């Protein structure tokens, strides 16, 4: 009795793993985590087993892996015994022998095909699952893993990883059947009421908490965006707001995003990142009229733009999407006096982004690499106060761009997504035009709520397991950073759940 | 064979645990965590014992405990047997028949005086200990509690509580004697380098980790510094910065401290309060003078401050101690146009104070409450730029005052405890002057580093097991925020390690 594992790599979607004899893709880490998985023994003095079907061991040419033993399931292969490192059986049952006897075979890899797999599952002799999920869809497949059945759990997933422009991740699933501590701290917590600040950030339930069987593996960093929704569900404290509608909140958390092996553009809903590219790029140019984002079919700030919202916060004189001095105007011009948005601010003001670039491309080990947007003395003049009020740059040793954020208020349904996304082209711009690679994005929160109208549906995001992360590269360097349009991005192997509706409080 | 615990509530230093035949001192919390990891049980139809000696005995009335059996070690009481719930031994190891017969009895909890503590740590017979670290030394004991042999290790300690403004802490020491997951981390971290985010973040060495024992109880809030000290130590980047001594740095870390039941003032060091209260209050009165400084003996800026310092980075024209529109210029006058720190700028500038203090007391719900130092107009004339640089503050639905700050910059070895205690002190501040009680203070950290001449004195401070936060009370009522004084402020058991001298990189 000794442990048996499905090592797959199948596709993300319809789960296909292979095509026309051959697999549907060339990732070269896929292979040597196999090997690495395959070859993971405890003993010296012991040999690792790994079953596979005949058209399998065609496809890696018939030739023996190394300190592994193959097992091939084949009804006409002869059942050979010059190579001591292959071995034919007739049937997937029969080679399940090396539990009962042969004592020098440790573990039992199922790798073969797609009949070795789906009978493998059906004889329900399979322990655990190792899937690498890879973002290739749109391609031709002829062999499937099928569909794990409900008996297993996934209690690991990786980060996204990137090869060749593919995004693909790691997962471990298991088939289902010291507390001194715990008991301590539950009754401090039984004693002391909210005065024991663990109870004020209590642990999120199971019913509110996403794909709860993965509680020691849940390393894809689109878990710190559904942790952190989780948390503001059972923490968060029912409180009213300038809108009509109140939202629960809580203060103070964090979200860390690498950005060097995938784009944190979340899966578990579809994003729209065009018009998060489009804000981005309007920011950069330093524009403040609302009108050119309606243009390009951008409705983001048509809320806090309107005739009504702009006299009902003392705005009446300013014309329709005139939005003042906001979000790329303290970037380009801060302190800059702000008239209207068709005037020329070419001179006046702080270029922030400018002095930026020329910091981060002249002095990179520098610790001053700050873009604010908080300025007390516009505010009044700005029809909604920045909420994204700060970031930090920081070039590491291997020559990376990683960005800090901090925001003081953060609309989890709607404005956290697009902020993740638009801080991570942000830093992808900057890195591309100061001549360095995408690093890590960390924002800090401050407000972090949710609002009351959203419960349904975020409640919904939180029911939906990850997919891996997309990739987004450039189509052409730039040579000023407000060169960059739509057309210049490309967005590989985005594949999300489907869009979630969600109304924004005005 | 069943398991036997030690109880004892003892002064943080000397370990004393009574005086006169009664405890030094009246905390109710206390009392109820004896009570309730006394009556811990698994087993319905099982009490458990509690041993303690004579004069223990007479110290609780020599009454009965509900649901428990009390056994008292006594040459002289009369073994009765009238009594069912508590009864008399002659010697501490007959009483340890609990474990050999009488299955009725669960758990064994010695909670005896001191002649019965020494020898159960002396004859072997202690399995656990709870010990509960009361901030109590300038007093009188009479009875202590044995030091604690080497063969137990920390395994939990509990965040500081209060109580009479008394600090107290809890921990647990233990006698010393899935991986699937663990091992695929490992083999992917293997095969991509610093491509997976893990390996940018590796968890510290052993030989870097304040209190290695104590692995899944890091309760206690000074831990979110050494554990920053030890992931900068494991991490940090070897960098060269704008002063002759380089660092080692790392990008995006945070800090949390609770700041209802305790004051985060580091025990590992001796900190120097004062010089934080006054580095505060020069700030909350909007003063740049740096001689106001030095002739209340506080000598920090007096680096960034001198003839020297001030003509190498261009500011020969600058007075000797004029440093410039700074923290507390940027406070009181945001946009102020500086001249010297002699002249008058009551009117000039945005007081951000005073409206912060106006929203928090008269729109608490509001997400605007930001305080912010970056002025990218004044950067070019400041002695140094603004290491804290933004912070926001949020009130609790139970009144209580939150406090997050950002930080560009850190210092874990001179600035960080200063800026802990620094916006600890400002949250008390305007929390007294808004009317409510503080809450919790967030820190969040950009370039975190530690410059190479202190690595010798930090990695001391992490031989040094933390003790519990002390408190710090007002006096007195103030009618503005800048009415405070230092006679004003009383910092109540604060019993920390002695100092480590560390030079600061001018
Ligand atoms: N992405 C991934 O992780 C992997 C992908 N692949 C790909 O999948 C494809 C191959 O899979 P697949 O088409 O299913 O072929 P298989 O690898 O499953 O091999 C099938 C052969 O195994 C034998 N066999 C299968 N079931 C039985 C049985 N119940 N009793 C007796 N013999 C049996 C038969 O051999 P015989 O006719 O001689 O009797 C059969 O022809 C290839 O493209 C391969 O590259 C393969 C492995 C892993
Ligand atoms: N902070 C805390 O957690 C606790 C504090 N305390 C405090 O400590 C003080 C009391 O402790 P302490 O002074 O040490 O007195 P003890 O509680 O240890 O009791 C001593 C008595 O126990 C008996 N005894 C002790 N050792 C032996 C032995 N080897 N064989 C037989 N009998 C023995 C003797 O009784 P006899 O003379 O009758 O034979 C002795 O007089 C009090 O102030 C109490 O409040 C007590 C418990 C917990
Ligand atoms: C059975 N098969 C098809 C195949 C391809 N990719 C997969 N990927 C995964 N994640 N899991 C599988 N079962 C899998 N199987 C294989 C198995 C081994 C090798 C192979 O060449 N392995 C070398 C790889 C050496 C390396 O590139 O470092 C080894 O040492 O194991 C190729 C195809
Ligand atoms: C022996 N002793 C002295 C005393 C005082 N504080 C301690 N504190 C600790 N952490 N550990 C001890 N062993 C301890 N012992 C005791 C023991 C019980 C009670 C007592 O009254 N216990 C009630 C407490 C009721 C409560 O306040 O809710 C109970 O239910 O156990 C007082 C003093
Ligand atoms: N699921 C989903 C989904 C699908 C489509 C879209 C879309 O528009 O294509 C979308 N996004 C928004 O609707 C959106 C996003 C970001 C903003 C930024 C903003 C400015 N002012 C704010 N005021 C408040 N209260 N909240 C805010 O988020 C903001 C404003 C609106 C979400
Ligand atoms: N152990 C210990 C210990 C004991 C005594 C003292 C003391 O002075 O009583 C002390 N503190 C400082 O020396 C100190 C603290 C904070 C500051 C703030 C600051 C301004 N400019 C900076 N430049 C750089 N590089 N680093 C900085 O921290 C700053 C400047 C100096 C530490
Ligand atoms: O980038 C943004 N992210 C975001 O979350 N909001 C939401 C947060 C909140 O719902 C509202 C700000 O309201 P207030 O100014 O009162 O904090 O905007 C707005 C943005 F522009
Ligand atoms: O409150 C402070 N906190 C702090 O950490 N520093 C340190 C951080 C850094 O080591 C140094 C200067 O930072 P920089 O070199 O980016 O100007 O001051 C200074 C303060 F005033």
């Amino acid at each position: 009795e000794k442990n048996v594992s499905i090592v797959v790599a199948a596709s993300v979607l319809s789960s296909g793993i292979g095509i026309n004899g051959q697999l549907p893709w060339s990732i070269s880490e896929d292979l040597k985590f196999f090997s690495k998985i395959t070859n993971n023994k405890c003993d010296s003095n012991k040999k690792n087993a790994l079953i596979m079907g005949r058209k399998t061991w065609d496809s890696i040419g018939r030739r023996p892996l190394k300190n592994r033993i193959i097992v091939v399931i084949s009804s006409s292969l002869p059942q050979d015994e010059a190579d001591p490192n292959v071995v034919v059986f007739r049937n997937l049952e029969d080679s399940i022998e090396n539990l009962m006897n042969d004592d020098s075979i440790e573990n039992i890899f199922v790798c073969g095909g797609e009949s070795i797999y789906r009978d493998a599952l059906k004889d329900n002799f399979v322990d655990r699952i190792y899937l690498t999920r890879v973002a290739l869809e749109d391609i031709e497949f002829d062999t499937y893993f099928p569909e794990i059945p409900e008996t297993f759990l996934p209690v690991y997933m990786s980060q996204t990883f990137c090869t060749k422009n593919i995004s693909y991740d790691f997962m471990i699933f298991e088939k289902q059947e010291l507390k001194s501590i715990d008991d301590t701290v539950d009754l401090l917590g039984e004693i002391f009421g909210i005065r024991k600040m663990g109870n004020r950030h209590k642990f999120p339930k199971e019913e509110i908490y996403n794909t709860p069987s993965i509680r020691f593996g849940r390393e894809h960093y689109e878990f710190q965006y559904l942790d952190l929704l989780s948390r503001v569900l059972e923490n968060g404290a029912y409180r009213e707001n300038r809108t009509g509608i109140s939202t629960y909140s809580i203060f103070g958390q964090m979200m860390r995003f690498d950005m060097r092996e995938s784009f944190p553009l979340l899966t578990t809903k579809k994003v729209a990142i065009r018009s998060i590219f489009e804000e981005l790029i309007w920011f950069i140019k330093g524009d403040t009229n609302g009108n050119h984002l309606i243009e390009k079919k951008v409705y983001i700030w048509s809320g806090n733009g309107s005739k009504e919202y702009l006299e009902r916060i003392g705005l009446g004189h300013r014309e329709e999407n005139d939005l003042g001095p906001i979000y790329g105007f303290q970037w380009r011009h801060y302190n800059g006096e702000y008239k209207t948005m068709h005037d020329d601010y070419t001179g006046v003001g702080v270029d922030q982004l400018a002095k930026l670039i020329e910091t981060l491309k002249n002095n990179p080990k520098d610790r001053r690499h700050i873009l604010t947007a908080w300025n007390p003395s516009a505010l009044s003049q700005m029809a909604l106060p920045p909420c994204h009020v700060l970031s930090q740059y920081y070039v590491t040793n291997d020559n990376c761009l990683s960005c800090n954020l901090y925001q003081r208020s953060c609309d989890l349904g709607l404005g956290s997504p697009f902020n993740i996304a638009s801080y991570a082209i942000l830093t992808m711009m900057l890195a591309q035009v100061c001549g360095y690679e995408p690093g890590e994005l960390a924002i800090f929160i401050g407000d972090a709520h949710i609002y009351e109208n959203h419960l349904t549906q975020l409640k919904e995001q939180l029911s939906r397991t990850p997919r891996p992360f997309p990739q987004l590269k450039f189509k052409r360097k730039v040579e000023n950073i407000e060169d960059f349009k739509w057309e210049d991005i490309e967005l590989i192997g985005y594949y999300p759940y489907p869009t979630i509706k969600m109304d924004m409080a005005v």
